[PDB]
């Protein structure tokens, strides 16, 4: 959703600051008679302070919306308060405010990094620098890559010296969870940028092939990768596509990570390395869809070490 | 319920601060004997300080009584205080002590007032100054209007440029509660004094006739509407004639703003006009009872225009 | 979904005897490898006996769909029964047969008449001849219109001489509910084939203005008026035409009942009247999203009369 | 555990017929004092009959033991029933009932067709020569072969034209159940004596690749596999090789089907192969824990054929 | 309520038979459109068979009515063939069949009587006869007067040689129970017609002052003593005296048994006897609000008696 | 039960201050082996400090116990405090220690002043002074008479100028609930030393022979009436006497203050005059088992009075 969903700005001693919206605010737009010509202004509930702009209506749950957020939750108003303190760190301007709010951004990325915060045991707890950085990324208002320090979270089903792979808990999320029970994805970030080597590589693969085998190696061109069920491989590509697309016709940076290609899917790899060549989405999504194999076993029966390892476990 | 029956007056500093009674202090009163001459005086239950005058009795739900109000719950101590807070503002003297206090005020109007005021996402909360003006105005110590900034509360169904409409939510109310389960009545509120637009009008209506057909809209010539069905009309323009009659009898100001005549029901805009005009119960009740249709469609087809918009949708 | 969701044929007698599926049968289906051949054959689990066709693998629920049916259920097997019971009235040769399982029928409607035959208060638990007539019009094996005593059932929430009104309470159902909880759906049915006054027309007309007035009255061509709220009425303009459309192109009877003008809505009696003159489905459409208004209030200020009796009330 | 744990004999005209224990006979048993001579001899209760030899003591979970079977259950009686009810199909002779008598069978695979006799759904249900079949194979008295007509059962997870796969519920069994909640077997019986094609044994080792990634290929020498995760294979190889040797010593038929090479993991294969050939427990269990691959994939990219399939899905 | 609230007559065999409603035809009747002019008929629900008048709607609970019957409840279909059972057991001509329908009686008494007659412990259970007996005597069709043997029932505490003392549980009743909470009433029925000692009356007037002395001994006419609190004294008098003017002006036998003078109270014995001589109900109740004390203790001490006995005990 | 029950001395500044004991050492003394020579000496517990002496072990709940008292409770440690401080207030001296500790008080009498403690409605939440008033009469270290100002407390039923009747709600305390279900009990205390009307006595008579009928006005010497069931008459002579006995034996005070004539009942005032006379429990309970009556009604037809004002009511 939009960061005008959460929050709006303040003329405060020449910058901006940000104010999260009271819910019962958002309630009282949600039934307001608006104007088309004001359907785009915050507005105005009175009794609640100002709220959203109407444009945004269908961000929100309602018996109308199950495709919006649960803006009535407590964890709407952490999500709003983790936007607005990294807002507020930047000392934004008059100019770049109206863009600044219209970032779509991922709620749910933003939901598991206020749980995060709000564990003792976690660095970003401890280290408000590091949350602010982290936030910064979800948010995209830094071109820094999210790492595992400043990764969004979820539980850790595997640690290497370099890889942490995590279970993104989306089913169980408060402000917009995933719906579809079948949800399942993971996600894997790098400890360091210290180059990994080929055993650490190596037992990552192993791992992925194991305990994984359902699941396509992938990644959207951020500096980590993304498991995912092969039934869904397709409208990710789809997502990916568009987004290339869409800022390389807006003007917007457009550096796409491949990521190493003895671990991503080989499709996957050519359906994103002919992206990055420039051709058509028809083009790219037919490599997606067709028998290569094998573009090598990078590494020879891992899969087959794991299985004598548990035969004598 | 009377004032009386929520706090009683203690002379300090040649002024009056008024103390909220325990409610075992009203148990203990309840249960007493007390004669006839001391049955509008002040009771002292010993143990838990003074008690309401015993000829209150009956505004306070027992096993006897279902019609007044649950004393015992913490609502009852909650106006009680939001009472003495409003009326502490005003330096009572010793001449208009007993004025006050038996002055007869809802309950129900006040809970939500307490509803209002403790909620951080409300104006109230954060203006002291605003509830102590709304609170002025339900104990009938102000002169001022009921507008949407001090209105009692309720849920917002509807809101516009001009008007805020409240669900009145007396069946979930904790002190004094509607009884009846088919009770539903709302109420809007005017945002200003400014003039109200032709097309804000019409958006209020057109509300109206589409998703509250099976209500009449009308008032108590206060400044705002009450929208409230028509089984309940007639008990309305009793309640409505009979203050009239009575503040004429006893020289009370008797101000009766008839509203918008494009909004009101043309049966009340007709009963309470000739109420204005000094008429009889009877001839202003037959108005009330009586086919008159059309006085106009102020505006056309509204009921069509919102029908499309459905379809569409 | 089809009869053949449901049942199977047996040659017996040189008749044919149709036979419900065990829940578990479908179950081993829905996990089953089948050639694409066979994928239009009944299935056979071994230990369960027969099962649907593997091409019907989405009209049952599983983690994979939601849009199918709760086939594990006890309303399956209750509305398996009641296909088959009808499907054995009539004795269907080896010609026809294949058309029967073929036909698509409203599991809805089913559920609903097992409700009703279930109920020893209901006429059709004590005729087994009208449980057979009201089975046989709902499955489409009868050329019989459904009136009141036929009926799919529901809640009567209004009843005349002429007309009886049902709350399709498709919320409730077991085996195939409505999943949007905003649904709300009524029907009218015709107690008699008497032709009906002028007076019993006006009653039904009062009380949908009264009592539903956010509600169009329209018809699907079959002897009964469908209550559906106007942000549904495109879709079933879609629904009605598209049947209209393949009916017409494979050479089923087209009759369609429009039903009397002044109870039908108007914008839906003009649709569906330039339906049955053969035109487009785009200047049916047309006519479905334009203010004609008023056609005529066939009645007047119906709207005004219950209001008084309410008033009075 | 033995048969002589469920029932003891009877003689009735010349023959044996055989009765189920009172729970409360076991119970009074496991109290007793017995004589280390009569340890071996049939118990008697006085109050609630004959009782297993207290010899079987063990077999009974009490506060002392869970490694027993929870034989005040209702699991039990019905366990026993079933046993009776074959043992009593056979005449079986004052010779021969020792033996019977000191049978060991599996508990959770009588438990799992009685949950196959009580269900209206399975064919055992309704063929009194089948259900007779089955437990006479599950106690050991019938040459034949047990198949997916005859199988314990379980929850049908993939059918095949040749194979079914069953999940063993052993975790939500009465009786005994699997305490290691870790646990999860799988078992794949044919559904004929036909000759399978290649084109079905390929689908088969498709879903076993994709679906069962983490599991192994196995089989007890009966005519059907065993699908085992491999932290198991080394206890199944002891447990194998120990019938193997034991039955070989007590002169038993020792046929061991090895089924297709294809379907079984090839160090299964090795391992068992190298039994029938009569070699020791370190010469066979050497291979079971060495490298080999590949003996063949049988067919290629099985996996990355289910892995397109999914994708477009 | 009218017995026609609870069944119609069906002309068999030149005599009549009484059938009971079924529940959701009387929920049909109350939706249902009715001309004024067949307010008084017989309604037809179509699906639920026949339905009473409409002008009987408000005999029925609803969320409008809170002062009818449960009807769709199991005691209405229990009392309905209680009352049908009796009024077959008479065969009712065409002549007095709407006088015995529109008779008023008193539904909390028939519940009662269900809950004696499916109680094996009590003789309605056994007799027939006596079940009969007593169900015309509460209908209102047999002179019989209600003895402890017919008696409604309740629960016994205090039983004599000569009186029986109930209490009347009407707060737990299903079909139409007392609403108010602080209902008391208890009810002394003769155990036969021999005449009773002085020994025997003293000690009911014992039981009576000790245990129920904050309660009025008073009497409808009929042959049993009514125990109610003496805050229900004057309603008592207008029920009773309205029944006395009533039939005495429709001609109606008008026996009023005033019972012994010496246990019924002073007022209630000169209320009544005044209004057997003839005399206004203001009169009559002069005599109900006036200190006469004593007309005589007729046994002394009675009290103090009670009180040495319980010291001692 | 002994104030050596809830608290040692502890010798700090030449005086004495009282520590209430940790529930856990009164466990662990009742499990602790002791010398007869040692029962009366204060036990170590050694983990948790000081334990009572030995000697009052069954003042104590435990499975072998229910006549004691739950001391694991938190109102055990409550009461302990409030004895603690009332017994610091004085400054007990080494020579009156013993004596102090080895008063018998009345632990219900103490869990109800600490009832009245905690509440902010009662005036001894709010006066230290009042609470140690309270606390040391109820101690037996004042020779204050408890009025209602200073009364144990329990729900006010009746309320006077002069008299405040309590129950004693002893049915639900914590610490040494009466177990006895059918116990109830009440208590008048006096709310000043006024002189009291005769329009004030004959209030409280006519509230006791209307409400509490049932009841023996008695007392037990000190400044109140106690209010109990006849049943319980005897009991309480007994008590009453044996106080007198032994007071008259060891020398104390023997002040009894027989209270009014006439409202104590009249054997009461008999038996209670006799005991003052120096007479035996002989002739004391005689005077308490035989009728006398009447004595006088001191106010005549009280009951009838109010009879006459409930009819009206
Ligand atoms: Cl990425
Ligand atoms: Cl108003
Ligand atoms: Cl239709
Ligand atoms: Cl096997
Ligand atoms: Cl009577
Ligand atoms: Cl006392």
């Amino acid at each position: 959703a939009e960061l005008a969903c959460f929050c709006y700005p303040h003329l405060e001693n020449d910058s901006y600051k940000f104010i999260p919206f009271n819910n019962l605010a958002i309630k009282a737009m949600l039934t307001a008679k608006v104007d088309k010509k004001d359907m785009d202004k915050f507005y105005d509930s009175i009794i609640y302070g100002i709220a959203p702009p109407p444009q945004f209506k269908k961000r929100y749950n309602t018996n109308d919306n199950s495709r919006g957020m649960n803006f009535e939750t407590i964890m709407f108003t952490k999500v709003a308060m983790l936007i607005c303190e990294a807002l507020n760190s930047l000392k934004v301007t008059q100019a770049n405010v109206s863009n600044v709010l219209s970032r779509v951004v991922s709620i749910r990325h933003l939901e598991n990094l206020v749980i995060r915060k709000e564990n003792p045991q976690d660095i970003l707890f401890h280290s408000k620098d590091l949350l602010l950085k982290s936030t910064l990324i979800a948010i995209g208002q830094s071109k820094e890559i999210e790492t595992t320090i400043t990764a969004e979270g979820g539980e850790i089903v595997f640690q290497n010296a370099a890889f942490t792979m995590w279970k993104l808990t989306y089913l169980e999320h408060q402000l917009m969870p995933i719906l579809d029970q079948n949800f399942i994805e993971y996600k894997v970030t790098l400890n360091e940028d210290k180059p990994i080597s080929d055993v650490h590589v190596k037992e990552l693969v192993a791992e992925l092939r194991w305990q994984y085998n359902k699941f396509a190696v992938i990644t959207h061109g951020k500096g980590h990768y993304r498991i995912v069920k092969y039934s869904s491989v397709a409208n990710h590509a789809d997502r990916v596509y568009a987004t290339f697309k869409s800022n390389v016709k807006t003007g917007v940076n457009n550096d796409f990570n491949l990521l190493d290609q003895r671990i991503i899917w080989q499709n996957w790899y050519a359906f994103t390395s002919s992206m990055k060549q420039g051709n058509t989405l028809d083009v790219c999504k037919r490599l997606l869809f067709q028998k290569m194999k094998p573009e090598k076993n990078p590494f020879k029966g891992l899969s087959t070490d794991r299985k004598m390892d548990e035969v004598d476990q």
